């Protein structure tokens, strides 16, 4: 289909590219996938002319990053003269898919100038830098020896090739404004992830997204003390040749917000080959969960397994920013109007959310234990059953089926009827919590009254821990499980770009998001009647938290209602949709940005036609 | 234990091996596998002084010998000569496990020599070869070539190394004569592993091991036309400097037939390694082997199959030299006995010999059809009823167990049974045969009256077909078939060596084997207490023939009555028997006869002390 | 979705139907599935009044018929006397999934009555049957016994009820013509599932599907001596109260031949469970496929495989029927298409038809040898590779992969590479034939040209015999080999009702018919845009030869130009097809049936109102 090379032709001759990062071959945040996923069709394209720029940490160094010499005598000569100046630079290698090569920037090395740079950066722009946050001072370091190392790269070369720099984030926007600030001949792009005071204002202020216009950025930087962060952001945000932003929501904050309109919007990709190793795996999956199930709910199976359907919500544990509420008043309410209806189906929900517990209950394990010696006793009376069955049929009679039996296999049989009594009912939680009073989730869950009981239509189950292949009980990946759910509801109201919603629908899950992401909004505007296709945006912007979370009521209802053959043609539409969302095709508004770049710095010798070209109607 | 370089320190210095045999990089007999295992340990002993004389065929250069340029330029001078002078040789390597270095010979392209070289020949010897033999002609020109190709070696090297000659068969034998003839300064070692006129006087001739001292072995090579074949192998063992033979019997069976006691006796060995890949193996054959008889024997299984012994014989199609005719009627003798004493153990005796057939019988077919239907009608009911017991144990139920059968449960039951349904006897051959009048096995099976019949303690199986692992009812080879028997019995008359009871031996079974053949007198010579170890050896030699039957049936008595535990440890002594078989001990006799025709042939420089130093008392 | 219980609420109170068929518990042509799928359906419909009427064979009755006590007295006495009487009549169940209850009748222990039976026979309808048919005296005796049976039964009974009769086949049609004749108070329905004379005039005259309006049925008839057998078909078509057939082509014939237009059309369906036991099981069946051509192809693989496309047609060895000259053709005329287009995909074409051929050819046999240990040494050298790299990994250094391969291992890379040379060109047939000069399929290949050339982008693949499980080659059974395979091809000229495409289809592969089968037409008339869905008609009614091989031509290119998402698309759809083929809708048409055979015999008592009402638009 739509590849890199399509009709971006275009004479790149002597450039080279730095992909200025704080969090290179250093694992912090999520837009290291990001970048790791995007370097192997940035390199190809660029060749041996891409660098990435970050700090030096001694465990990625030696976990993912080998050491090696640079290849031209250019950077020879100017790491020589960066060590012997009084600084600590290196070379080398990532180790990751694409192999890209890396300078590292040690910003330990580098405290005796500080005193000197915060000076420089005050008469340059009036940027003042107090000393109790130990984070700013790095990035401050982290941009004066970006911007150092590029002048002495541009100084030191016999000719002077086009550079061209790219920053990603405000730990790195101090390197933009202070090549700007030099004139040095560079292209600068800076794309932003996240609004700083987007996080800070979501939380306690209210209707945030209902007051933009309202909303005089200086005072709310300034009551926080994070006034000279934003104004770190907001100077590097005006002096940049290109401004870009991940999401469309986001574009609209910054406009706000950074006061700046984005050029561009680049949104967040991922490689499909690996996700893609399609019915067989899913109902492995199902199939194991239903095992899961059938131990969680030892003695009260009192529903059909072949009417249930498997909701499930992960990330971290934001109970409003996620909308879990939300989720739990509109399961209540779809537990409500099933039981009214006397309905078969049942919702069974999972909550992967992080959380601080210390052991399993001793409910969980016991009921592991019992279906494990419940599914070893079947084993081996069947097998028994089977070996009788084949030496009585040999020799051509019918069985006697009443004497297949002995007064081991009933004892064993017997042994496992009392092991299945219980008089209780099944946990809401797999875990013991340590702040059981102050948690939202079970509050909430006791507010509106789902204790698993066997009138109730609806299960909850909640995951506090990482799920992983060697859990006592869930010994299973993150991948795995999701393969095998029915449905992801991501209710989210704060969200620059929605990776675990992403990972679900180029899974081929059908989920439900909101018109309040970046992935919401990406996949209304690229596809046309999105519901045909298994995704559901809820409209969160231009209603109510009710209206919202009844029209997340009525799209679960809808979801319940479906049928079998229903169910299977809408999977088959979200699973041929994994494509839209590849660095194969979400790589060309990068590589639009970039030439943007070009053409405003260097108007003589580039110049570009503003093709805004790039679509899946309907099929039904 | 016992290594090559345990006591044989000796100078060896620039001295070369020749390895001169007809079938080397030829498959045509059965010491292909021994001159292929023993070239292994030869070479590692020889460095690169180990060469390989034979014929050339282009079958053999095209699938198993890589043509290469020989390391020496002595090689190429007298490789470029031999081609020069009018003949065709070609070098390489032979592509089996030690590698070691080859020169072949084409025999068809020096036929124009022919007449020249009979005639010297006669003069030289006063040897004749008739005209119509198509294979003396091809013998004495190989012979002729190889003693060429020895003395222009040995003329056209610049320093004289000690060149050895090592002939194998009479086919090789003119080779040795002529550089006997010739006063080369080489090393002449003739081996034997089967005298010619042993073959031809056993079929025939009555009483052919009472009467070695009253054969005048002149009249029986001449009345056969195979005089002038005898002449020259025995002409060659005479003007032998060390003569050797593979086995005792054959030891003096030259003694007195060739008229020469041989110096040393070399039995054949094999790699131990590859068959060693020690009871699950021989657990799941049984297993398999008894869902073949369980197949084969539909609708009259009305013995217990756990107190089964099964017994096998195989080698070629020889009655007579193999004593297939001792087996059946020890084995009907045994089963009078049994119907006698009122036992419960059952005897199934398998015959692997080749055969003229052409396709299978309709029975075996219909039979293991039949039992494939039922094994998966009793592993789809066995399915159903452990999914029905799982589901309802899981409520905390006990089985009612006259519930769990429905209708197309009883129906796919009563299908199996009426197809169970048979009114005549398991017939006693799965194929057809083309001389069925004429078969001297089914004829003698007919006069010792076993048809498989309900009251037969004994059953028969006779499987003329290779047994391959693409065969319609038996998918199994050779080596995983024997692994799961329980006894070998091989009650042969003539066979100089027993390849197959070494494989069986080796392989861990016990075994029944006779005075009468190499490895029983191998056997017998180097343990003591040989019933102990799970060999039973037949007197066959001092006895006659109903002498013989009687002891073969006392033996299978005794094994059929022998408890579990007493076979459990008769096996793992004859698992602790396979290393008196490997040629890690077994070269070291060819070693000795290598030094001995070092000693003969140059007395100044070698001179070797006669150390026959060479071991197993008991277990119990 | 829509099952019998739908509309058709009828007051069905004391009513019984026979469903005669000369075929039931005896297998002997292809409406026996067709029976056996609509006995469980129809029963569940009917209760116990299901009966099925037809001859007795010793083979059906031991392998699938359970002989059983009639449950009512009625039965009792009317067995009774028909037993006493002369005859011979037995009572049981049928062993199949519904297990209906069947009466069998001895035809041959009524040859007394045939004489006075004939002459009756002419006395009422002036039908005469030479002696020397041996299948319609058959037929006469069974109509006779069938027509007393039910005279005895409805004049026995203490109370009268209402007896449906159903016959299927002109073999049956003596029996609904002579209860017509005595006024027996009984519901008669005749169902056709092909002409008599289609198949006769199909093969010698020409243009028989443009001159049906031409035939004078009579003389056809006549010269053939099957003049008879017309005249009991037609005359048993005529008396009927109502005539079916299974399909629309059928439909017109039987109104040009038999004078009488069809009532009701009733196509053939089969349970879709079985079948459905989905892309895991195609990738399996696929990859298979893929080891198999490289088994065949050696030393010729210089194609990619990842671009190659499997076509088969399968079927009796009909070579005008299903129109194996035109596939021929047209696979020639892609070959010759794609070889000027210069692409890179490649065709392997399967022709499953079976043949008179003795075994295996030396060719395959080799190849599949070959293919065998080129695997066994690859896993060989892989296994070793791998520990010595997990070994030399464990002390952390790189692999010095120089070093990895030693000398046996490239000894037995150089064995395989030696084994994997060959001069010639794969064969084009399996199997050696026995009319190799005769046989049409490989004169017509010879003709056209495809011997698989190197520059041939066409690969022809013929296997005549049955496809087993069992197979030296293909171990495979015909379900698991069809689902792997891309697409069916089936230029069928004359067969009333396609079982081999409809297999194909519900199987969920895409199928290419004509509007010349029962098949075709069904799918043309129920579906809107069929190649939407994967199935494509060649128009073969209203075009000459040259034009129908035209459109199947630029049918199979297009289908080669298709992309990957494309194929993934139409496999999805004709996947979500298999519901239309099933008896729980197809079983409709025959309901409605018998509902009109009552209201025409019984309109006192039932009414029917005629609706006719019975799908998929479009998808994209
Ligand atoms: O999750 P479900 O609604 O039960 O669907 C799961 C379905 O199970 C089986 O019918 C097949 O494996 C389908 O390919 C799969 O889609
Ligand atoms: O524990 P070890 O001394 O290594 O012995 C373990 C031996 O390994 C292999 O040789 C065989 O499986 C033996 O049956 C087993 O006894
Ligand atoms: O036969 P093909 O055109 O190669 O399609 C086969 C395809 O292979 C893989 O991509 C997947 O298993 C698909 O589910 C399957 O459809």
């Amino acid at each position: 289909p739509g590849l890199e090379d399509w009709e971006d032709e275009f004479d790149l001759e002597n450039a080279v590219l730095f992909e200025v990062a704080w969090e290179v071959a250093n694992k912090v945040g999520g837009i290291y996938t990001v970048l790791q996923t995007k370097a192997k069709v940035t390199g190809d394209e660029w060749g041996d002319n891409y660098f990435l720029v970050g700090p030096y940490t001694e465990q990625g160094v030696r976990t993912q990053v080998e050491l090696l010499e640079a290849p031209t005598p250019a950077l020879k000569r100017t790491l020589d003269s960066m060590n012997s100046k009084g600084c600590k630079v290196y070379f080398g290698r990532w180790l990751i898919e694409g192999g890209p090569l890396v300078v590292l920037l040690d910003v330990g090395a580098s405290a005796w100038a500080l005193e000197r740079w915060k000076g420089e950066l005050w008469d340059t722009c009036n940027i003042g830098v107090p000393w109790y946050d130990r984070e700013a001072n790095d990035a401050v370091l982290f941009g004066f020896l970006t911007t150092w190392f590029l002048g002495e790269f541009l100084a030191q070369s016999e000719e002077k090739p086009h550079v061209v720099a790219h920053f990603h984030e405000w730990l790195a926007g101090v390197g933009l404004c202070l090549c700007r600030a030099r004139r040095l001949p560079v292209a600068t792009i800076f794309t932003t992830h996240a609004t700083l005071l987007g996080r800070y204002l979501c939380a306690g202020a209210v209707d945030f997204y209902n007051n933009l216009e309202n909303f005089n950025v200086d005072k709310e930087a300034g009551e926080r003390q994070i006034y000279h962060r934003y104004c770190m952001e907001r100077a590097a945000a005006h002096c940049a040749h290109v401004f870009t932003t991940v999401s469309q929501i986001t574009a609209i904050e910054a406009q706000h917000l950074l006061k700046r309109k984005p050029d561009i919007v680049t949104p967040n990709g991922l490689n499909v080959k690996k996700f893609s190793a399609f019915q067989n795996l899913h109902a492995q999956s199902k199939a194991r969960i239903q095992e899961f199930v059938r131990g969680h709910f030892y003695g009260h199976l009192d529903f059909n397994l072949d009417k249930t359907l498997y909701f499930f919500i992960a990330g971290r544990y934001e109970f409003s920013n996620k909308g879990a509420d939300v989720f739990l008043e509109a399961l209540a309410r779809l537990n409500y109007l099933l039981r009214v209806n006397g309905s078969e189906q049942t919702v069974v929900a999972f909550f992967i959310m992080p959380a601080r517990t210390n052991n399993f209950n001793v409910e969980t394990l016991k009921g592991q234990a019992v279906r494990k010696q419940l599914w070893d006793t079947a084993n081996t009376v069947k097998e028994k059953f089977g070996r009788k069955l084949y030496e009585s049929l040999l020799v051509g009679s019918l069985p006697d089926m009443n004497k297949m039996l002995d007064k081991e296999d009933f004892t064993m049989m017997k042994r496992a009827i009392f092991a299945t009594q219980r008089q209780s009912f099944p946990p809401v939680c797999t875990h013991n919590m340590l702040d059981d009073s102050s948690d939202p989730i079970l509050t909430t869950i006791r507010r509106i009254g789902l204790f698993n009981s066997s009138a109730d239509r609806v299960k909850v189950i909640f995951h506090p821990e990482f799920l992983s292949s060697t859990s006592p009980l869930l010994p299973v990946d993150y991948e795995e499980f999701v393969r095998g759910c029915h449905l992801g509801v991501f209710p989210s109201y704060y969200e620059p770009w929605g990776y675990t919603p992403a990972e679900c629908t180029v899974m081929g899950i059908p989920s439900i998001s909101t018109n309040l992401s970046g992935f919401g909004c990406f996949m209304e505007e690229h596809i046309a009647d999105p519901s045909a296709y298994g995704i559901y945006i809820l409209d969160r912007r231009f209603r109510s938290l009710d209206d919202s979370c009844s029209q997340l009521t009525s799209f679960l209802y809808s979801f319940c209602q479906q049928s079998r053959r229903q169910r299977i043609i809408q999977r088959n539409r979200t699973e041929r949709l994994s494509d839209l969302l590849d660095w194969k095709y979400l790589g060309r508004y990068y590589m639009s940005a970039r030439h943007m770049a070009l053409s405003k710095a260097f108007p003589e010798h580039f110049t570009y036609e503003p093709n805004e070209a790039d679509p899946r109607p309907a099929s039904v």
